[PDB]
């Protein structure tokens, strides 16, 4: 099978860290910044990693069983299959958001019910002793004085996480998933920085709350999420170092840029020095699948 | 090119309990047929010819799915609505912005919030309700009316549907979501609709891929939403745009455990799936949730399904 990505715009594709819009395309803040993300992470053949859905239905929820008069959500898949813990970080699609609060809204499934407002708020601290998906649980702040049973939902919007008290949302890292005394089993690998000129691309999107830049929370992520999903249907062989990308002006047929797409599932360009790089660049183009290229391959400066 | 133009359909490979739902996003739960067999539906959003035309209001992908963006005064009651990106809504091109929901037969419960944050604490989010069968609900026109004066700061909101109830007039009726809203007024309809689609008969029957949606309704059970397409096929087709070769497109759902077909499917160019029940009480809401849709071949649309299910 060819190796191809989907032929879309990115200004309409989707961030695979939570469902929305990519908004942008940047290079990080600081150019040391290893990522460890758990989510959108999916090698280029089509092999999932870390807790990475194929699809987006799954992305970003959380379910599991609380009993009222409880602070404990013990998790589930999002599909109300048994979490198995000690192979993954977390259910599938569960999110990883680090260095933030998460305020929650949640709801009991399946309605059987005639009236009523079913949804609930929750708030979750990610540093503390019981946030421990890994094992198969996460702690809610207060107590959930409402009736048992098997709730569904998602992050509604983020704050500064609580402790150590002062500092500031930071969405480059991800949650603490395993426990003091077991670590997390099967995380996604971090990704380095590659040097010899490259630097790793992210794709954006905002998220709500506050934060102490009273400023958007940017949500960075490695691939959108239609190419996770495109990656575990076709399930291309790859056969270079990595995948040459042009990114295509689809009103022109222009290149605006050359790209590397790496079998890990990050893409890279060569900054053409400082000030210079992919957030130059406008948000309507389309990636296209060059050539199979190897490590002596030199991009062309952005 | 000749590449274009010979460009083989395909489907997506992925098992049907990992695709999403095209109404609004959320895995696909099962497969139902429509409980009045006579049902005509119109769905705004989920709609897509299979060569990759976009119908209605229907998003490429995920991301603009279910969203509702515009701008409201405070004090005021009525949000004027923007595309989900900020851009401006072309009204009379369109029944609404494109990912607008499309559930009629409900009332509404929204959560907002002013975008972008331009604070450093506090929490963002507004509640908001929405009737679909009142005067002020005009998204062809450009807005939506709130039950309640809006008494938050005046800006640009955006957000989506949390959670959805029994319609407030005619009291007593119940969520019906086969259904979708009127867009227009009685003074202007909706222009561009995408078209309704029709049981095919001749013992064919439409297949729709359902998710539990929260919230009450009269029978105390999950307000399941059906959609035509999963969503994964419109950004499919969108993204391949092979040319449409035939009447319909044969597909076998086939168990990835022993390779069997289960069911026998004809996926029209129009961007919907039917099958031929086995008779009573039986249909595709039998089979098991992990098979995968296959293309077989292009056939004409006389073409006989082999029955699905038992009775
Ligand atoms: C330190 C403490 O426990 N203070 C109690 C008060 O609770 C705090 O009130 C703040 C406003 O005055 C604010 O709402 C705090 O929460 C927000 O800010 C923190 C930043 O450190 C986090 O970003 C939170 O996620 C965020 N939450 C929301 C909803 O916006 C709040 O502290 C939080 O809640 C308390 C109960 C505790 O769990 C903290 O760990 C948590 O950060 C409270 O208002 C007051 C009256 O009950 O009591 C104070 O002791
Ligand atoms: C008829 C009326 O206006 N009644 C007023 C009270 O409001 C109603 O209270 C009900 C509970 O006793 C219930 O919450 C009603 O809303 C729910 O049910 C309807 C269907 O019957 C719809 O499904 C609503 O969406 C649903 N809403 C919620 C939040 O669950 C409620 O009526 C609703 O709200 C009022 C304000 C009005 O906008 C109605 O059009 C709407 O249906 C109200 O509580 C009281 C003031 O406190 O005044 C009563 O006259
Ligand atoms: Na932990
Ligand atoms: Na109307």
């Amino acid at each position: 099978r060819a190796f191809t990505v989907p032929n879309i715009p990115l200004q309409t594709l989707s961030n695979s860290r939570f469902p929305s819009l990519i908004q942008g395309m940047i290079l990080s803040p600081d150019a040391s910044q290893v990522v460890q993300f758990q989510n959108g992470r999916c090698l280029i053949d089509g092999q999932l990693l870390g807790t990475t859905p194929a699809t987006s239905g799954q992305l970003f929820r959380v379910r599991g069983k609380i009993n009222q008069g409880a602070r404990t959500l013990n998790l589930t898949e999002v599909d109300g299959k048994p979490f198995m813990a000690f192979d993954s970080p977390a259910p599938v699609g569960f999110p990883d958001f680090g260095k933030c609060d998460w305020h929650m809204r949640i709801s009991k499934t399946p309605n059987n019910t005639s009236s009523g407002d079913p949804m609930r708020s929750v708030s979750v601290q990610t540093n503390v002793q019981g946030f421990v998906p890994h094992l198969g649980s996460i702690q809610f702040d207060e107590v959930f004085n409402h009736p048992t049973g098997d709730y569904i939902g998602t992050i509604e919007w983020i704050s500064q996480p609580s402790t150590p008290p002062g500092t500031d949302i930071n969405l480059w890292e991800i949650p603490d998933y395993g426990s003091s005394l077991s670590q997390a089993a099967n995380l996604a690998p971090p990704v380095f920085p590659p040097g010899f000129g490259e630097a790793l691309v992210y794709f954006v999107s905002a998220f709500p709350g506050p934060n102490n830049r009273s400023a958007p929370n940017d949500v960075p992520c490695l691939l959108p999420q239609e190419y996770i999903t495109h990656f575990v249907s076709e399930q291309a062989p790859t056969m270079g170092d990595a995948a040459l990308l042009h990114y295509v002006d689809p009103d022109t047929n222009r290149n605006l840029g050359e790209f590397k797409l790496y079998p890990g599932g990050y893409l890279t360009c060569v900054p053409n020095g400082v000030g210079a790089g992919p957030q130059q660049l406008p948000l309507n183009g389309v990636f296209l699948f060059v050539s199979w290229v190897s490590r002596f391959y030199q991009l062309k400066p952005v």
